[PDB]
């Protein structure tokens, strides 16, 4: 009788070890991870790259009548018949400019590149930066490095590109960081007289804050700045760490690209569409780097932008990006205050030869900075390692039978015998 | 002397032993979870359905003479007797209509509805909707569902609901998303000439984001949205999974409502709510769902408001909402823009028959769409699992005593001799 | 030949089992945590402390020839020599007032003059409303700040209890009409680095157990706009050494009850100061003497920005364990509607370019009631280890402490 109760005991036991011991194998081959949240102070923080466009992508007065013969299409100042569209609400000096550029006749058309258009054309920061200040101490122009993007010729703030240095923040708060102030030029944008798609009736810039180990990409992951405020914009370090498959997704092989140095998620993304364009239409947009020929006014209207949006909706499998294990983000968070006060909109009216009207609906202040000198770290953790699995396995191993591996072994010893 | 030191080895073993196992226990015990973050690209992702509306509840020029008797003195248009405050500050021609709105002189009243009174008063979409764009193709005003709130006539977009399919974006930017122009009618605002209690000085509208499975709480959960700016929304969207008792506090059963299909915080909070003043006032307000009879604006004024704010102090205790097992919210960050520009001011004013301060003062473009297609995950994950405590159990009592379930079956099995 | 692989087998075991045990020991003696998430329902929320200043340091008006004589360097409206600035873009009443109060013919406290000439809550306060009841500005206590003259509203300080609200939403929270009266800002006349163009107030919304540092830790809000603050309380909960870096010891320093990342700066600074200058400034608490206008020139300045630079590590402040932090999420909505722009003018005795250009409505409260929890939990806790390891050596070779002590004794014997 005592025979049984030890045999209902042992396989009993037995059995539980079964399932015991291939939950936790399962669990394993699971990869499954945790995350850990920490926050580290810090003495010093990198300052990020700051890169902002002006809503309008090129200025009025410095078309030519070239630029409407071979742009014009492109640019919707001209229509299909190299034509003005309808002149609803339009200033006669400015209707009279345009009517002039549009003579076309006995015109021969000068050479044309898109690049030199934007370059030429766009607003300069020269005009646009009325006042700079980094850290309390004067900054030139020569700090901002033009980046062509979408929305035409930028510039990106500490880039850190071409060999200089990046900038470093010793204090936190509102007075030790960026701060511009800005002319958008509201008088060089483009007339709307007619309605369109690409017709946008907003005034302003786009700012994007970013690492300097990825390329802007201020049509997607840009913030709006309206004239007429200071906006504030407090930012937080933060250091992420992912892991590689199979217990995450991310790319921990550098997988460096021709265009980019370092690999960024919004660098696979741009050299995806650059290689696109570059096969599909022999030839390549404005914003995308590389050696290949930039793309006519004709190129883009009849394959350029068709081709991106094919590319866009057909099937996202041809661009497929995945995210670097260490990722350095900046969080933000923004506010507002009004400009100029009362007892200072006379002093800029004189100050910049402009009308107080002019300052109020054409000045605006950007202040980056960082809220306090420390950075978070995000980082995904492995919750479960070979040696914890043994441990665990030989834990449940000895508590319900009491066998090792030797035992194990010895069992199939007799059994070879047998 | 050797039995004498290992039996000082076997005691102090099997007391560490003791403590060592007591605090695995009690540390699974205690149920305690760890938690996951995941970031996860995608190709597409279902667009949310967006609800706004306008801060003013009800068009001025839409009030009649029989809405002033009924719901005069709700509205705040009429005083306690029915006649209109003092007439300071007001402009000679409103106020002229105010008056001659207000006559009750051989005056047969109609009858009245709350809900349709909102209907027929509210700001229509048809004339709020100056232009609708969804991933760069036209939207039209028959889009958007009217779902009544606090805040009076409401419109969700994308509300997926009457058979209505989800939409989804497969690009990230300002342009792939919902990008509205809205007149906020600011001439239909109701006057203020004298201080109450009701008196609001803002103009604009309110907006919230939310998933298809809730109704929209706006009243709490809305952000506003300024005339005079494109204001961009640049959303994330997150999915989360939370652990049911006894690790954390989640609703594991669907927990069906009468009013709505599936189950949300805000729906179980409306429901709470609609439940009371049905039970305590037999009637239910404009925004409440079910099919209950609609109060009068007597019944709203004697007991519904009372019976409201004291379901919110006394009654704390009998409205607990549990919080749903996996939720899809969505993250926000908010920016500006100035609109219009001096090039496009006077192009608005003709196409739109207006003057530019008109213009000015209401216009309104609203900038919504997914920073990145891309979603994170953050799921309550367990810590402790029964297989970890039997091994760590084990591991330790293989450890400090060598022994094992069949050796305490043993040592039983001697003492029942 | 079964001898030979039995040895062999009992050497790689014992090999895996040292590497796999030793990897454990190592793991464990990282110190390993995690982040546990979760997310608390709750039937009240202590409602925060909220504290504002005028971006405009001390009103015009309230300046008398006394305090151009002792602080008009120092309050930048006059020069080196005692005289007016460039006279461009001056008003002629601003200007002819000022050169009266500089007439300096036959003619001080930092925080008399903060005190007395900064804006007054009972001239800025329009309106204020709690829960949907009044509240007086009797309810706003005084703070000296770098920006000047500041309020909090809920401060807690002095005993008073802090308040609760039991709704969420934009109505049942704090809800103020405030007028920046920016016709009593500085005239700004010519470029200084103290010059400045914006118009608006500084909040910084914050736990009672903290000091204001609203120069850096606080936002904008802009007139002409109600502004909503959505907020979310957290409760973050970290690790002492050597899991994490925490002060788990409040500490308390002698002028706070409570210490708090915040006042640990602000002590260091005072400390700072008061060790170069042998004076305090304006902001600064204690009993120190507070610094004289040339004191400020040659000395408080130059020394704190030093201390910035030449030392970061003089000042290492630990952040303690227990912090409440308050999440918060801006929108705006314009103020005042065309309906309402009439009363507005009219109730306050002002134009309407006066109400779009001074007026505006703070809005502050909770979106839900509930908050979260953010908890750093030990990932490897001394009986998990020893779990590990007597599994691992009970797979591998079965043995026990008890084994390695008799191996020991056989070993002994022989
Ligand atoms: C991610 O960044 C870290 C540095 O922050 C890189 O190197 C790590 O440096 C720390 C020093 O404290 C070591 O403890 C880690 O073991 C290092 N990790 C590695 C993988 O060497 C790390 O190399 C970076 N990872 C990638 C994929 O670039
Ligand atoms: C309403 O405002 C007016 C103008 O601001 C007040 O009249 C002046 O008030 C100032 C105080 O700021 C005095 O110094 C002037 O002497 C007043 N003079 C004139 C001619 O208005 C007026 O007192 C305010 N109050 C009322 C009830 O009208
Ligand atoms: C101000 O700028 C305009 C720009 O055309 C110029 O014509 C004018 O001469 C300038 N005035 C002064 C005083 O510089
Ligand atoms: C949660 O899962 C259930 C599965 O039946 C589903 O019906 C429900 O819609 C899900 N909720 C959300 C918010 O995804
Ligand atoms: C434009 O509005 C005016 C009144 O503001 C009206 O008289 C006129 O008929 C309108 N024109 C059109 C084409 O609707
Ligand atoms: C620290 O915070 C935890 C979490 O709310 C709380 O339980 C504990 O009492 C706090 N410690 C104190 C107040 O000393
Ligand atoms: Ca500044
Ligand atoms: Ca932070
Ligand atoms: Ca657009
Ligand atoms: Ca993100
Ligand atoms: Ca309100
Ligand atoms: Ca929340
Ligand atoms: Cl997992
Ligand atoms: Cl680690």
């Amino acid at each position: 009788l005592k025979r049984v109760v030890w045999a209902l005991c042992f396989m009993g036991s037995l059995a539980l070890l079964a399932l015991v011991c291939t939950n936790r194998i399962q669990y394993y081959f699971l990869y499954p991870h945790v995350t850990k949240l920490d926050e580290v102070a810090a003495t010093r923080l990198t300052f990020p790259a700051v890169t902002f466009c002006n809503l309008n992508e090129f200025r009025f007065s410095r078309v030519t009548k070239n630029d409407l013969y071979h742009a014009g299409e492109l640019l919707a100042l001209l229509n299909n018949r190299y034509e003005i569209p309808d002149t609803q609400t339009a200033d006669e000096k400015q209707l009279e400019i345009l009517q002039d550029k549009a003579n076309f006749r006995n015109f021969k058309p000068k050479p044309f590149n898109m690049l030199e258009f934007y370059d030429r054309a766009g607003h300069d920061i020269r005009e646009m930066l009325l006042s700079c200040f980094f850290r309390g101490e004067q900054c030139s122009p020569e700090d901002f490095k033009v980046v062509f993007t979408r929305y035409g010729k930028c510039y990106t703030f500490n880039a850190g590109q071409d060999g200089k240095p990046r900038l470093i923040t010793m204090k936190g708060g509102t007075g030790n960081g960026l701060e511009i102030m800005l002319d958008i030029q509201q008088d060089e944008y483009l007339p709307v007289w007619g309605e369109t798609d690409e017709t946008s009736f907003e005034a302003g810039i786009k700012v994007q804050i970013h690492s300097q180990d990825e390329p802007p990409l201020i049509d997607q992951l840009g913030f709006g700045v309206a004239p007429g405020f200071q906006t504030f914009v407090s930012c937080q370090e933060q250091r992420l760490i992912y892991l590689p498959p199979p217990w995450g997704d991310c790319k921990a092989t550098t997988g460096d690209s021709e265009f980019y140095d370092t690999y960024s998620i919004t660098a696979c993304r741009i050299d995806c569409e650059t290689r696109y364009l570059v096969e599909n239409c022999n030839c390549r947009m404005v914003h995308m780097p590389g050696d290949a020929p930039y793309c006519t006014p004709e190129q883009y209207k009849e394959c350029a932008d068709p081709a991106l949006d094919f590319l866009v909706e057909k099937d996202n499998e041809y661009c497929v990006c995945e995210m670097p294990c260490n990722v350095t983000r900046y969080g933000k968070e923004l506010s507002m205050v009004k400009i100029p006060s009362k007892a200072s909109a006379k002093y800029l009216a004189k100050k910049y030869n402009k009308s107080e009207q002019y300052i109020g609906e054409n000045i605006l202040v950007l202040d980056i900075f960082f809220e306090a000198l420390n950075y978070e770290t995000i980082e995904q953790k492995k919750a479960y390692e070979v040696a914890g699995l043994l441990g665990d396995i030989g834990g449940q191993m000895g508590l319900f039978i009491g066998a090792s591996i030797l035992t194990v072994l010895e069992l199939f010893d007799y059994a070879y015998e047998v």
